[PDB]
């Protein structure tokens, strides 16, 4: 399982607020579409909470909420609501929104993904079904707060997390076939093997995607502002701060 | 600008078919959106093959071109069109539409961008415009043809290209401001420098992406077709004489 670091609680925290303000749209969602790829979103990502069927309870009650109530009176049912259903596990800790809430959530899935692909079996069906989802879950992120820039910049360049996703997928289906997967410690590793029947693949990859594509944004960020942009993120930095190994 | 070989001509001729057949969308559009979206595509289009006002013409000539004809009909018309407005060189050689021909097309396109980068003036706002028009158009390439779990899967990893034509943006917006890009030999020395007052980009980007994108889709459809199962950088390059 994941390193259980102060940076990972945030993590684990931010995902609980997203999760919650995810749900709270379902009240005033003004489509059938919006409205299934809501419940949807939510039920996976509660189901990478670290029971199903009290969070279709939690899910469903959350549908039936009363469009007139604000967020913070339907703050207080969905506590109870989860209190009654026993996800108090489910509860947000702190309920500032921000980005960091979006990127932790991001970071938080990412490695999970990397958890699943070293704790598989060779249940190997059931990581890549898994795998599935988490295309899914990072093709339809919500910005909740307002950005519309970066809700136009997040879904061009979205298909880069989505896909490494496809490579460790491609990676599982090779070690499906005969070909086992070796693991390597650099990015360059990797993508010099895919460039020949090998199938190696980067030791923790979606960590190292999140926290490059977190850097990519914020760099273009100044080229949107238009300024003359001090201290990067770095793998280095990044391992240490998770207690990767 | 781009080594003028056999691949390349290739590569010429289905980028003005993939140009032909989405004008030809234009007729039938079935929404002010997507008669919006073609129109510019297409004027995009032209504008990196090798006059804009009769690029204009060609494509108000499509927008009113009857939607009754059937398509070998549409051929005819836009074949005396471009005679007409001296557009002879948009006339495509072949009209056998397969996949090769987008593949080709983003191939093309990859090219266009490699090359402007090469051939700028530090008209660094000139090159820097024409890499929005090049994300405008890898983010809403048409199948045409059809094949739905195409558009699903593209519009899905679309992003990986796009990502690297940023790459660039970033690369030469930093060249603006003083520290001048380095070109690299390959994409390690690349990704590995960014991780850390450098400006490295790899020579021919976007000609490896383009290629390491089509591996990868063809890697994945052995996952969609259920079935157990490729072009390599070294291959690519002799074959393109980059
Ligand atoms: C999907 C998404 C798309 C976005 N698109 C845009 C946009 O297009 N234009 C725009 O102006 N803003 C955009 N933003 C917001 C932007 O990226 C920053 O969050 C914003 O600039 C706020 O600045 P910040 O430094 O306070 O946040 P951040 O720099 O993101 O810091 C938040 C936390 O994340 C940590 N962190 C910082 N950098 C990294 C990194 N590389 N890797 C891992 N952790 C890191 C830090 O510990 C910090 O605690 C986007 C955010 C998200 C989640
Ligand atoms: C954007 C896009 C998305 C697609 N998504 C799917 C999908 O999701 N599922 C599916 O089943 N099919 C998909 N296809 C079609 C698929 O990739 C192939 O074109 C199709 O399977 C036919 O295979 P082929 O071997 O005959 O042609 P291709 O393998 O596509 O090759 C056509 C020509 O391109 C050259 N070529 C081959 N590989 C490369 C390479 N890495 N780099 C450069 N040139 C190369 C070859 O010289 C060949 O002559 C997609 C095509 C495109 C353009």
């Amino acid at each position: 399982m994941i390193p259980l670091t102060p940076l990972f609680s945030r993590y684990k925290d931010s995902y609980l607020l997203y999760s919650f303000r995810l749900i709270d749209l379902l009240r005033a969602s003004k489509s059938t579409h919006l409205t299934k790829l809501l419940s949807s979103q939510a039920t996976y990502l509660y189901h990478f909470a670290c029971q199903k069927y009290e969070v279709q309870q939690l899910i469903e009650w959350a549908i039936n909420a009363s469009p007139d109530m604000d967020l913070q009176q339907f703050r207080i049912e969905f506590m109870d609501k989860t209190t009654e259903l026993n996800l108090r596990s489910c509860q947000p800790k702190s309920f500032t929104y921000t980005f960091t809430t979006i990127w932790d959530t991001m970071a938080f899935l990412s490695l999970i993904i990397d958890d699943m692909v070293y704790t598989r079996d060779k249940s190997l069906d059931f990581v890549m079904q898994q795998l599935k989802t988490m295309k899914v879950l990072f093709y339809n992120v919500f910005f909740i707060l307002q950005c519309a820039m970066c809700r136009d910049h997040y879904m061009n360049v979205k298909g880069f997390i989505i896909y490494h996703i496809e490579l460790i997928e491609i990676a599982l289906d090779k070690e499906k076939y005969g070909t086992d997967i070796t693991f390597v410690d650099s990015y360059q590793q990797e993508t010099a093997g895919a460039d020949v029947s090998n199938n190696m693949l980067m030791k923790n990859l979606m960590a190292y995607v999140s926290m490059t594509f977190h850097n990519h944004i914020n760099d273009y960020k100044w080229i949107q502002r238009n300024k003359k942009p001090y201290e990067r993120m770095t793998w280095g930095e990044y391992k240490k701060l998770l207690n990767l190994q």
